[PDB]
């Protein structure tokens, strides 16, 4: 089994099992991980086979991720506990108070991560830390709450739950996607607010999560003209000056999906301060990108990938899932997802 | 005097709070028939009335002005307007208090939504969403009335009656149904793998019913349905001519999917394929440069139905008549009721 460092590109796969073409593509040194989607899921046993064959190609093993946020963002349904939307936890905060909501968030995190860990997944791209300003449909009910304190505290509780399931957290979408409108038209409108306004609200959950060991951040494809004319994901000011130096974040900075040529788009992401670029739904663009690709010099990259590897072994996870307390967490979380 | 020019097949937009001279010249072009407004075009009620008046004064028939006021997280104009609830609130009323209470509530939401916009010189809101809440699509999310096509159809019809009291027609979206796909990445073209039979049993039914009952316009989904066509709905003859025009019998406006192709990241070709697929009117937003490129030497495609399709959407209520209705106790009670749903 070839020993190749994990490269700075996260790619994806077409269907339920790897094809030979996909195997050769995943051997490229540009690639360090894979993101899975609903089209990659048939059942639990197929999924375990898929993640095993991805893992068997090379060492260090390719990091595997998925979007399991809850509600209308949960790729794998059949055989998993149905997860509630994150705004349901914010509704519990308003109705039954902070303590009940935090406890609920902890259980959602635990269930979410553990069930994925059992299938060979390393990481879910969660939580959303965007604030519910009542402006952005594409975020919508994926946001915990309007109030930065509720978001911060619900996210921290979810994070602790994720860690019990073996996973780190990935906060999104830095520095805050909640204020802009985002619905039926495909252009990214500006967020015209000042840095002071963002520090008072949208940035606070990111600061707090960073301090408490958040492993990864994904930037917003949003321009904040009072801070920089570039979108956050392509901005040295946002990613190096604000996120790295001022906030002190030491983890992975993912790019969002750069499909939206690709070589230049990836270059500007890396120059801005992203560690890893995501290229989804477009194996052609991954092939274009990797051909003659120069891996940017990033001495921190290997450790940043390895921090995201799942912390639970296969047997350890099978043991936790037989416990009465985990089975009770499952039933509790399932109940939050139904009326 | 004020020039008499037919409304063209392009809907464009504007940069800020008042027209610039360049925008005025652009809006005189015979390629243009209407304007879509966004939050960036809104400062206050009085500025908005001035903006719509100056747009209207350029030519006759007056340019059609539209906006996205759905409710909840899709409401462009906030300050001085009643805050509108998300459409799923009406579906929650359906589940809890029954169809009659929900329909009555939908009628009031429609009335408030349309009347307040009509007062500002707006012709049309791009509402309602007829997408079904399959529990799959975040970008639709709470903008859908309900999971069940019957509830969606009936809530939409009641909203439509409300809209008409405020002077407006309706625009159903996103044909043939955006509810089943996942949609949490802004720029991605989702794939809905279902058969036409599956869509006829559910997602298409609200569109059929709204069409029969006088829906004025449809906006297509930026979604590929591979079992029916390899092209997205807004670029598909099968979806727009075969299914929507001939099978369903829809006679209103088909707006375009405003999509810049991998070629352009030009516009003349993109507009051409939209018209060839069956769109009446193409939207070009946030890119006055592409509107300028498009209109220069533009040949207006021959569409004998276009003039009447635009005119059906013109607001039915006069400016003074609306200012009078808004002072009535029954309208002010509608406002407070709708505001309460949004809390």
């Amino acid at each position: 089994v070839p020993h190749i460092p994990r490269g700075p590109v996260m790619a994806d796969i077409a269907a339920f099992r790897l094809t030979e073409e996909e195997k050769q593509r995943l051997l490229d040194p540009a690639i360090g991980g894979i993101i899975l989607f609903r089209r990659n899921f048939q059942n639990i046993e197929q999924l375990k086979t898929l993640t095993a064959e991805i893992k068997a190609l090379r060492t260090p093993e390719l990091i595997i991720a998925v979007d399991h946020e809850g509600g209308r963002v949960q790729r794998f349904i059949e055989g998993f506990t149905r997860l509630p939307a994150m705004n349901v936890l914010g509704q519990i905060w308003d109705k039954d108070g902070a303590s009940a909501a935090e406890t609920a968030a902890g259980q959602v995190g635990r269930v979410l991560a553990t069930e994925l860990s059992a299938c060979g997944i390393d990481l879910s791209f969660t939580p959303v830390l965007d604030l519910d300003w009542g402006n952005c449909a594409v975020i919508g009910n994926r946001s915990f709450h309007r109030n930065p304190e509720a978001v911060a505290r619900l996210a921290l509780a979810l994070q602790k739950g994720l860690a019990k399931g073996g996973m780190k957290s990935c906060g999104k979408h830095f520095p805050g996607h909640g204020f802009v409108e985002g619905d039926s038209h495909l252009v990214l409108p500006e967020d015209g607010r000042s840095l002071d306004e963002l520090e008072a609200a949208d940035l606070a959950p990111f600061r707090i999560m960073s301090r408490e060991g958040m492993a990864a951040v994904m930037p917003a494809h949003v321009v904040y003209p009072q801070v920089d004319t570039k979108p956050a994901g392509f901005s040295e000011i946002w990613l190096k000056q604000i996120l790295r130096r001022d906030i002190g974040f030491k983890g992975v900075i993912f790019s969002d999906d750069l499909t939206m040529g690709i070589k230049e788009r990836a270059r500007i992401s890396f120059e801005a301060g992203c560690d890893i670029v995501l290229v989804c739904n477009r194996p052609d663009l991954v092939d274009e990108l990797r051909d003659g690709f120069t891996i940017p010099d990033n001495q921190d990259l290997a450790g940043r990938w390895q921090y995201m590897e799942n912390s639970l072994g296969h047997e350890a996870v099978q043991a936790v899932m037989q416990t009465m307390g985990f089975q009770a967490a499952q039933a509790f979380v399932a109940g939050l997802a139904s009326p």
